[PDB]
């Protein structure tokens, strides 16, 4: 089901979250939760969620793109689950792009993050992974890992000169 | 008059604005430009309002309080116009302060300005003035005059942890 995504001011979104266990993944909850973070991410036509968005310090972040109207050009993101995620750089070489968040809601700012990264997560089904992401995939879940962390991405912010409410920076 | 106040994001409110000239002042514009600054500024529940705000590029400032409900707290701050200030911090002792902006809509942050400043400026009768200002006005002043140099309060954000929604702020 839908659920109210907390916003920027809130203290939860800078609290760090734990780590979901092996049991917990079986739980009749869980598996609701992931539910209704699905839900949730659809109805805000948003690509990704993290848990303590709606205010659960659980490192179970979600994803999911196709034909994204909020960020029209970016390819499309198959849906997928990461628990537990631990991301780490390959290179300095950085791509740019206006991030959004959902929890901040009607802004842009633009932020530059390594385009290559080394991520280790854990699925709904209990399997661990460790590929080599990059490109809007690795852009995605920098930016998602982060809200597992307490950061947000105004805390990424090039400059604050390039940010500001999307109504006006265009227009 | 009420007038339009440029949002965040706008690439005017990083401009830098020029002086205003002696002749200027006397402009029948000018007498008008001052009124819809007041107008706008008291619709808006406004404590101050840099003519950058409203689209002009000009170094013109206004201010005053008298019971705001958008900083409830505050003591009141006499109507006055300064133009073509200058600032110069007298001080490294800082007051900190959840300051918001018309142009920075729905949200507070907390920033730290020294709390006694030099400033020296002139009025619509074209007075010239050089004064040692403190206390809430200081902060007031140096908000609003970094208008007038391309300069929001998001630009001397304390933390960015420290920045949010009003709303969820306290809730
Ligand atoms: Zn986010
Ligand atoms: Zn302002």
């Amino acid at each position: 089901s839908v659920r109210k995504i907390l916003r920027m001011g809130d203290p939860i979104l800078r609290k760090i979250s734990e780590p979901v266990t092996e049991d917990e993944i079986q739980t009749k909850e869980f598996k609701k939760l992931i539910r209704d973070m699905f839900d949730t991410m659809r109805h805000a036509e948003g690509v990704g969620l993290a848990a303590p968005q709606i205010g659960i310090l659980k490192q179970i972040v979600v994803v999911g793109s196709e034909d994204n109207e909020r960020y029209p050009g970016t390819p499309d993101v198959p849906e997928r689950i990461i628990l537990n995620p631990v991301i780490t750089p390959l290179t300095k070489d950085t791509s740019g792009f206006w991030e959004g968040c959902l929890s901040v809601p009607g802004m842009r700012g633009y932020v530059e993050r390594p385009n290559q990264i080394r991520m280790q997560w854990m699925d709904e089904k209990g399997n661990q992974f460790d590929e080599t992401i990059d490109g809007y995939k690795a852009i995605v879940y920098q930016h998602e890992c982060d809200h597992l962390q307490g950061i947000l991405y105004v805390d990424r912010l090039k400059d604050t000169k390039l940010f500001g409410f999307n109504e006006t920076l265009d227009s």
